[PDB]
């Protein structure tokens, strides 16, 4: 695990923190997707919807992806690969949640649905860089997908970023492994 790795688990953690103090509405004011026309200058919100975790397995289940896929990336291909799959895979399973579900969603998993793609397709087309995603984690990645489709547990998944960060994952693993 690198620094961006790191800085991200940080980054959670102390979110985290703040939500269990203050309740997880006061850090949704400063950080959920923009709900408002008045916010859509706060550049910030756009990413920072990532950043939220509304419960202790929650953030555990998310960071333990991140840690692991987030470490391989950033220790194979750089902190400046790690930050472009972050920061796009964010922006865009963001949008596509918010169609959905307006500001009420948050967690990294759009993210990590991106790094799943990403070293699933890239570890495919090209086993030379030394990444890949065991068939294991390959199976659970798409139940989950596939789990989202029912809305099981009273609709609580963003089905929409699962698979918008999946889409952009798979999109840059293709597009890299040109």
């Amino acid at each position: 695990a690198g620094p961006v790795t790191w800085v991200m688990m940080i980054a959670c953690v102390v979110v985290f923190i703040a939500m269990q103090i203050l309740g997880d509405q006061e850090v949704m004011l400063w950080l959920a997707w923009p709900f408002d026309p008045t916010l859509k200058f706060e550049f910030w919100r756009y990413f920072t919807h990532a950043l939220m975790h509304f419960s202790l397995m929650h953030i555990l289940f998310n960071l333990l992806w991140w840690w692991y896929l987030g470490g391989a990336v950033e220790k194979r291909l750089g902190s400046g690969k790690l930050i472009v799959i972050t920061l796009i895979s964010a922006l865009l399973s963001g949008y596509v949640q918010q169609k959905f579900s307006g500001p009420w969603f948050g967690g990294l998993s759009g993210v990590v649905y991106a790094l799943m793609g990403y070293v699933w397709l890239r570890g495919e087309r090209d086993p030379q860089s030394g990444i890949y995603l065991q068939r294991g984690l390959i199976i659970f990645a798409l139940i989950w997908i596939v789990a989202g489709w029912f809305d099981l547990f009273g609709m609580s998944m963003a089905n929409g970023a699962h698979i918008a960060g999946l889409a952009v994952g798979l999109a840059m693993a293709f597009v890299d492994s040109l």
